[PDB]
């Protein structure tokens, strides 16, 4: 649980501020995972492309 | 307890990529791992809310 669970969600919420604090090509990784972190990680991806374009 | 908020995130994660910036996130309060992505995707929101 801590590995395949824990980790990721504490290294996706990373990703997340990284992107608030103008890091608009941060990393998101697992975006190939099959369970809910694909699911998060996917929809952070959508996001971070989201504000780049808001970015002009 | 870990499945169902994970989901109720991203889709928070979701109203906010597309617009919705009064999206309500849940789960702010809590002390695990979902309280910090909680945490992470309210601030995300407030600086994209208060910079429009
Ligand atoms: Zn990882
Ligand atoms: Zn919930």
């Amino acid at each position: 649980h801590m590995s395949t669970i824990t980790r990721p969600i504490i290294e996706l919420s990373n990703t997340i501020d990284k992107i608030a604090e103008g890091n608009l090509e941060a990393e998101v990784p697992h975006q190939n995972r099959a369970d809910e972190i694909g699911i998060l990680a996917k929809s952070i991806e959508r996001l971070r492309r989201s504000l780049k374009v808001a970015m002009e």
